[PDB]
């Protein structure tokens, strides 16, 4: 699968989004043009909504 990696730690605040840390890596399930992506974590298999800004690609 294609993935990103976490640039930073992130702290889940709302019901939707999701909680990683640094250099965990990402599998974007919805891309979006704007401040958030939708994502499924591949270290916790939770899915949720992470700031765009805070992945780069591998």
């Amino acid at each position: 699968v294609t993935t990103f990696v976490a640039l930073y730690d992130y702290e889940s605040r709302t019901e939707t989004d999701l909680s990683f840390k640094k250099g965990e890596r990402l599998q974007i399930v919805g891309y979006n043009h704007g401040d958030w992506w939708l994502a499924h974590s591949l270290t916790t298999g939770q899915t949720g909504y992470i700031p765009s800004n805070y992945v780069a690609p591998s």
